[PDB]
Formats: structure tokens, C-alpha cells, sequence
């Protein structure tokens, strides 16, 4: 999830 909300950034 976090990974995936990082690349959101």
C-alpha cells in the first residue's frame, strides 16, 4: 500500500 501511495505522490 505504501509503495503504491508513494508513486501516487
Amino acid at each position: 500500500d505504501v509503495d503504491d501511495l508513494l508513486d501516487m505522490i
